[PDB]
């Protein structure tokens, strides 16, 4: 069953996550070999600073990645693929992202939500034969969903009308901010088909060379400069019947690769840059690493990385937890980069090329890292919006008919007896007790709100409270997995894991308290008067 | 006396800030005229997007600013200056920053810490005659203090050794990240003179064309692209005796212009961009401005702007409050820009030129605003470092001998009777009661820490606690001034002020609670093990 699903009804399932899993040693060594090959390739052909300054990937890179099976990492030998586990794909994207995020994002889309991953789901027919033929030949793909109207719209205004002769459909509409679009051979397009008065969302496998399809825009953002990203108009684009697809777990697990892997990569580089800077600097004769606040900030960044690692390992060694991984990964990644900017200060704010030009010891592209990491709280959904959707669509669903374990909620039941054998420190066992108590409190809150509003549609109006509840659920999951991983790695002789776990749960402790304080607001201000 | 100084010893001096001052109407109308002239000039000659993309100001701008007295805004008619009040200079920089921050920063340095502002302090002699001659002719200046060693160092390693013939000094050392350096005619340089075994910090008025002075580096950062910023080597630069200066209120009040004015400008543009985006967008048939979370976020940004306005008006209509204005202004400015990025989402992350290229309705340079605003938590000191220095150098100084008002601290004395006549709402009067109680609690905390460590040097080791205390003092000042300004503007018929005040104090309420929770930490984790 599901740890986070149980957490929503106030159960702290230590037994589901302890002992914390670890990657198979043979599988990890297969990862090590493929990662070494990619690093050789991109370090030879890609200068990340030049890619950022020119906002362009070097000519020939996508080809060379294709020839070595890096755009078919999860496919079998049949397709000239590397047949990597999810854990090893994630590590491959992480490895790419630590050099150039644009390169990582191209690889992430293709190996996550492209026609390659989709192949296995398609039924036998012409479409499946075409995708296979393209994959053998080597293809680049993208998902074209977002419209100017907004991604958060339940409807898609891009229409698919059947042709008079019934052979295919005419696509009409606009797609915005589409990853890989400018280099894509084929796009997975979302469009509405009207069937006798009722609108229906359908997916279409559309060639980019289709007449009436126009890549009008090439999008450049604050970060990920060089990442192929395009907007397009469909003007009566003819799409044969077979090209119409005829689950969403592929999209959720895809976020681990597209969002969390690059977030971890950046968080790791930032920790590296923090340590190198602290090692080489001093204030008033005393080396910078001796000042308490500097020590705490290195600890907090190190603990954040450990937490991104925990959520990533739990997600890919094995559902709702993988949904929360998007926000936990992206936010922790952004925090580390923000913290690192404060630490490196003036040098941190300075561009890599500027520092390189003046022969600086540390030409670290931290400012690029901070601009890039911001993407991952936007791309794949806005953090507060995902926090809202998580609590209304996945937390109050268990309470609206009524909670099945309602007796447990009124009784304030907390199983402290199942946390007895851990291997955790006396402090990390205290963190574990408190998280289990907070789990039960979380459910009691959810019950009061559900009792307070009979209609969910009415409850769904109170967005701030539901966002905070989304956040609270993520904090407790992060604490739980961090303690589980700590117990495991400490058990296998990594004693630093206890300290890292201790730092993170202490911090989470303050964020949880803050979230409760905001939830406990009795009277709301007239924010509508203020907004005007 | 000083409101913030009294706040440090737990006194809430409502009587010192109520009624809140307002700018003289005649003075403000003089501001309106000068601001209109600057806007005409820069809107004609400066394209802010081009300045950002090329990281260069257009040729001739500094001249045209000089010819119209914008680099001598606070000087008298004698010098061809505009003789503006501090409040009007701040508004002039704000007006410039709302168009192009680089332009604002050049003007801010010259009108704050340049040779122009310094003129009045200099004693009669050749140096004063030279500065006057330069100011009449039109000059550009900068302060060269920061060295590769770090700005936070008490010592400066740049040396000034007297010449054998005793006519002047030889300057040797390196300065980093110097504003206006590449366009400066003269620089105010910090350097150490050794007098019979004891080091001494001295200021030198050095011409940039001095042989042995080399502008080796031209610094480009994440934001403020185009802002002239240079690093230099001094190789036995000869400086005549008269060129050696022979208080720091000029630097503190300068921060209002260099840090807070551009922070307010960005915060205001961001609120404007938020409202325009919300007005034009809808989700599921419902316009975006009808969703609670959207309403709250517009309210929180509007309330933040109001708070930056409050600290700015209190600082320039009239010391320690002006020190805290740096952090309050910069942080609130950064929060608004961060909040705005989440709101505008994909469009928000996209560059102005990208959105312009594809004929977007809103080619808003939000991403540029976010990159620029980050500067103001670094430039003029790192936010957490200023929070540390504020509590060790300006909060515990009143408690180390002992607190003069110790009786008040033990007695938990809170004057609720002086807050009776305000004009505030019943909610904003509650906010006022709570701030006065938090003021007293703040002093009781400070007493316990002072009692706990007999030696300040020992107390100064505990950096996290002292930073949090710095933060707590700033939050209560912000609440106090917001309520004071609200009472005044509501009294003069602006009823929205009550709502804006209410939004801000509610938010501050949560930040204060969070700060206390972190202060109340009983046992600390082993962060030194984690840092490694
Ligand atoms: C680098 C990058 C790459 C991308 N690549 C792709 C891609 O390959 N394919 C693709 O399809 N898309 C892609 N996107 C689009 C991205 O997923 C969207 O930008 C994002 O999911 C939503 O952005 P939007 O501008 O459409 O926001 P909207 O959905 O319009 O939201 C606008 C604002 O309103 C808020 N809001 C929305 N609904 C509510 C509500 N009910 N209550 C309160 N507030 C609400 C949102 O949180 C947001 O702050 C990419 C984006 C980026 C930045
Ligand atoms: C290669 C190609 C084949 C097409 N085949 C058809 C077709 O078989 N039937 C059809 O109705 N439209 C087809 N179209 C598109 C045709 O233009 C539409 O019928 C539509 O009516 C045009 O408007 C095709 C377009 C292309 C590029
Ligand atoms: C755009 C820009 C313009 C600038 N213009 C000028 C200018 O015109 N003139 C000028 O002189 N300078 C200028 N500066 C320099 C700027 O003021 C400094 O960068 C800043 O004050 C300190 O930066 P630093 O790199 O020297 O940091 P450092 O002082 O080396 O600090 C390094 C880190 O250590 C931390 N730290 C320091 N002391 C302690 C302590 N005791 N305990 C714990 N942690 C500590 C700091 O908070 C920081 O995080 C400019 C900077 C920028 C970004
Ligand atoms: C215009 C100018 C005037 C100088 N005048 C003197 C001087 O009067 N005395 C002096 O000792 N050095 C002077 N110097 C610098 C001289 O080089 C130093 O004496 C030093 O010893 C050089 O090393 C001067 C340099 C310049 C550029």
């Amino acid at each position: 069953t599901s740890f986070l699903e149980q957490l929503y009804v106030g159960r702290f399932r230590w037994d589901l996550i302890h002992p914390f899993p670890r990657q198979d040693e043979a599988d990890r060594r297969v990862g090590d070999e493929v990662i070494a090959q990619l690093r050789q390739l991109i370090e030879d052909r890609v200068d990340p600073d030049v890619v950022d300054r020119e906002a362009r990937l070097p000519d020939g890179l996508v080809d060379e990645l294709q020839k070595h099976g890096f755009l078919k990492a999860r496919l079998g030998a049949e397709f000239g693929g590397l047949g990597l586990s999810h854990m090893n794909l994630f590590r491959l994207i992480e490895a790419a992202a630590s050099w150039s995020v644009p390169v990582a994002l191209v690889m992430a889309i293709e190996n996550s939500v492209g026609v390659g991953p989709m192949h296995a789901h398609l039924p036998a027919g012409p479409l499946r034969d075409l995708v296979e033929a393209r994959l053998r030949a080597g293809t680049v793909s993208g998902t074209a969903d977002t419209e100017p109207a907004g991604a958060a719209n339940h409807r898609r205004f891009t229409t698919a009308t059947p042709t008079e002769d019934g052979t295919g459909y005419l696509l009409n509409g606009e797609k915005l901010h589409v990853g890989n679009a400018p280099i894509a051979e084929v796009l997975i397009v979302s469009a509405s088909v009207v069937e006798d008065g009722v609108e229906h969302r359908r997916m279409f496998i559309v060639d980019t060379d289709s007449p009436g399809l126009r890549i009008t825009a090439r999008h450049e953002f604050m970060g990920v400069k060089g990442f192929p990203n395009g907007g397009m108009v469909f003007d009566n684009v003819f799409v044969p019947n077979e090209r119409m697809v005829t689950a969403v777990a592929m999209v959720i697990v895809g976020r681990l690769h597209m969002i969390v892997a690059p977030s971890l990569a950046i968080a790791r580089q930032c920790l590296g840059w923090s340590r190198e800077f602290v090692r080489a600097r001093s204030i008033d004769g005393r080396p910078l690493g001796e000042y308490e606040e500097i020590q705490r900030r290195l600890a907090e960044s190190a603990a954040d990385v450990f937490a991104i690692e925990a959520i990533a390992e739990w997600s890919l060694l094995c559902w709702y937890e993988q949904s929360a991984a998007k926000n936990i990964g992206s936010v922790l990644g952004w925090r580390v980069a923000e913290r690192t900017m404060s630490l490196l200060a003036g040098e941190g704010y300075e561009t890599a090329s500027s520092k390189s030009a003046r022969g600086a010891a540390r030409p670290f592209p931290l400012e690029r890292a901070l601009r890039d990491v911001r993407n991952f709280r936007i791309s794949g959904g806005i953090d507060f919006q995902l926090d809202y959707w998580t609590s209304t669509i996945a937390i109050f669903t268990y309470y609206y008919p009524d909670p099945d374990n309602l007796a447990e909620i009124e009784a304030n039941q907390v199983d402290l007896d199942s946390l007895v054998g851990s291997g955790l420190s006396e402090r990390n066992e205290r963190h574990l007790r408190h998280a289990a108590e907070q789990a039960r409190k979380f459910s009691r809150l959810c019950r009061e709100l559900s009792q307070r509003y009979p209609d969910l549609a009415a409850l769904s109006e109170h967005e701030r409270k539901l966002i905070l509840i989304g956040q609270l659920s993520n904090e407790l999951l992060a604490v739980a997995l961090v303690l589980a991983r700590a117990a495991r790695l400490a058990g296998d002789g990594q004693d630093r894991a206890q300290a890292l776990a201790d730092v993170f749960c202490t911090g989470a402790g303050h964020r949880i308290a803050d979230i409760w304080h905001q939830l406990a607001e009795e009277e709301t201000p007239d924010y509508r008067s203020a907004a005007a």
